[PDB]
């Protein structure tokens, strides 16, 4: 029912990162970290999809 | 079934952002955005929970 998709790309330091983008083109989320493997980047996405929908937001 | 939680904080420019952190203490995701409203930060989280678990990852 959503309109969005993840995209893994390379950082300025040749690192694998990702960002979630809505149909409009706004950044919804980002990997936060950077790594030297595309797999790990994708693992971050799957890690978030497995925690994000249940994780509670607190104001630090 | 998970171990994580969202946390909203201030950027170097007085902006409200957030990051998802697992029990391990690793950054799973980040807002990617940065704005002067705490509400917007939290809106980003809810928006990601509404797109992330359904969004498909593309390797750019």
């Amino acid at each position: 029912m959503n309109k969005a998709h993840f995209e893994v790309f390379v950082d300025a330091a040749d690192k694998y990162r990702w960002r979630l983008v809505h149909d409009n083109g706004n950044i919804l989320a980002d990997s936060g970290e950077g790594y030297a493997s595309k797999q790990k980047a994708k693992q971050g996405i799957e890690s978030v999809k497995r925690n994000a929908p249940d994780a509670d937001v607190i104001e630090a």
